[PDB]
């Protein structure tokens, strides 16, 4: 000691102290929602995002003094680092997409109950294997795109003038969403075969996603 | 006469008569939907149904004297009860609800045959592993109907201007349907970058759905 | 009448003569389309498809003979037979549609084809497995357009006008089709609660679906 | 040298090495999306794409001599060849689709790339498998194509007038794209019983899908 609380935050009724609270700024946010709420009860509820805000920022400080420079090599906490941070920048400031941000902490849930915890180390733990597959369709949608672009964004500029717009596109018609009757067969009224474009397109990223889901669930 | 009930309700006969009955009103109930038909034998069928309601409730009550609380810890007759109860009340009575919620009795066909009621038990037995992945992306579209709400709802607010429109919105988007010309494209010419809150909205909401079914395969 | 013919059948000629027909008579039946060349060999046609049903129809009549009892109990047998009986229907007008079901013997090229039979009844052996489920559902897509034509026919006549249209336009919210802008945003603008309808249906509709393909999974 | 050049090819320096060249021009080729950048580079990298291919034309010459028949019983290095071809056409000559198949070239990253090679290796070899339903499939479109061309061309000719039409229309219902409130009931006003053709049409190439993928899942 070295600690002198250390066994605190070790607690845990202090964390669960903590969930209790993301739950209620959770649970403000929400209310922050409906005008009606904001115009008669929006005092109660500023002062009290700033309460949590700060006891998160004590939360935050406490935990790092514990762990001295490991707490840095703990993804949840340096997310819970940046994302309280993120709710400390002033909120009619610069910048109200940041005023929006500050509610990302409420997957601060996630960090703080295992199970949570338990299901988004789940998830990401089947990325790592998919990537190949990521690394060879990005490639394919960086291509399509380029040949859609110089093939249809003179006469089509709304959806393949510029790279990100064919990427945006090409993603919809990947998504298969209204894709005959809203991109191909307007494109078609003018250049007739473009359907030698895409049906081919809709084949490959269509066959290999299939295998792709295949691969993950063969053991 | 407790064990010359108990004799009655068992019978083969009693529970093809019932059946038979249910096979007969489900009809009677799509005939019911002709307003031709009504107008001629309307009332065959409106009182055929309060006849068919009653051997019904009699076969509810024979039951429940025979099982006493065997027949109440049996979730299949809990609904059957509870389905020929909400079957009991008026069309008169409250609103014009009940006279639908009615035809929820002809899911007594699946209640009565064997069979059937093997598949639903097979089916929901695949419910419980889900409630953990269930209560993430709860979290997930709760966060991000908020965001999307605070956003959106000004220039939009028949699609975002409530946290439950947000969260119509998200399930449709979800849903994929017709969510690129119909949504995304929309909010784009107010909010240009709106294809960064919806485009890894719908990743996370796709990846997250794969694994529900690895897992339940792997599982 | 057995041994003069039955010679003739088994053969490699006989066999690979009707096959390359079948063959034959589908590129020709690609050509029937295009009014342009019917304008111009039209008459080559007719009759070309008059000798290859003439062909046909001969050919069961041996294989007949040949097979005796056995020829009737035999499905790819019994659906050439259906395929062709039916291709001897009427040229002139008796009335215009079954004409139009005679392509349907390009469907012989699956029958006198061993892989493609083997494929087709690998497909149909997933079928008895499942109908179980298929059942319950025809219960569950019933009762709810019984629902469904009660709750919104009167304002909406085109979509649930009908059983069979409530059973329709349910068959389509099942495939996800343009179902929310298309469907059930209109509705909730006289019917506010129509998602309550509409969302679970798609739940269960779906939930259904995946563990429809699990159970061909285990199996 | 006629023989003792493929010391030469072949070093790790040398298949890195075009890879190196393989990402500049998948980058500079990106650039040449953008109409700003092409006035203040264009020629600039006017010059680079052919110095590219010429050396790309060294390189397929190089390693032809150094593998003689083998070079042209690889599948990657035909791919080399014709893709290094394409690209080898002059810039200002009659078929401006040319100029565009150019990128194609970026592709050469995945044929240089064995781990690229690993997926789409891979992924190919899946297809074999399917030839057999692929067959099926193209059948089956073949045969329902025909009949609606013959059923609904006459008053809807943009969709089904002529069997290519029909073959795309039918790819559409497959995709299941807007399908219904899109095509089929529009129908529908004229052909009440289309729902005939097109539900049934939807089941089965659903359900063929459905049980490849599984066949690919257990293998
Ligand atoms: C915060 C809880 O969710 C909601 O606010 C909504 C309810 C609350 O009921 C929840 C019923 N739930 C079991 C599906 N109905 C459901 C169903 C909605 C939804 O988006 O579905 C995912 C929305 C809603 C949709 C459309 C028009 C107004 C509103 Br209010
Ligand atoms: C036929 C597609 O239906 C699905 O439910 C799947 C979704 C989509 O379902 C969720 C809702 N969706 C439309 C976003 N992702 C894709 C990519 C799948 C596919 O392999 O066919 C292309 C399947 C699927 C998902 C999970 C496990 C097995 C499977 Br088979
Ligand atoms: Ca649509
Ligand atoms: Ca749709």
């Amino acid at each position: 000691m070295y600690l002198r609380i250390t066994n605190i935050v070790e607690s845990s009724f202090f964390t669960k102290f903590i969930i209790y609270l993301i739950v209620l700024n959770g649970i403000t946010m929400g209310l922050e929602t409906s005008k009606t709420f904001m115009q008669s009860f929006g005092v109660y509820t500023t002062l009290f995002n700033q309460i949590v805000i700060t006891i998160f920022t004590i939360e935050i400080i406490l935990r790092i003094y514990v762990h001295r420079i490991s707490f840095f090599k703990d993804p949840w906490s340096l997310f819970d680092f940046f994302v309280v941070a993120i709710s400390l920048v002033p909120t009619s400031s610069g910048f109200e997409i940041l005023r929006v941000l500050r509610v990302l902490r409420l997957f601060r849930l996630v960090t703080a109950v295992p199970q949570m915890r338990k299901i988004v180390s789940a998830l990401i733990s089947v990325i790592p294997g998919m990537l190949s597959v990521i690394a060879l369709m990005t490639l394919f949608f960086y291509i399509f795109a380029i040949m859609a672009t110089q093939l249809f964004g003179e006469r089509f500029p709304e959806w393949f003038g510029t790279l990100g717009e064919s990427f945006y596109t090409l993603f919809q018609v990947m998504t298969l969403d209204d894709w005959s009757n809203g991109i191909v067969r307007p494109l078609m009224e003018v250049y007739p075969y473009a359907y030698v474009f895409f049906i081919p397109f809709i084949f490959v990223v269509t066959f290999v996603m299939i295998n792709l889901v295949v691969a993950i669930i063969v053991d």
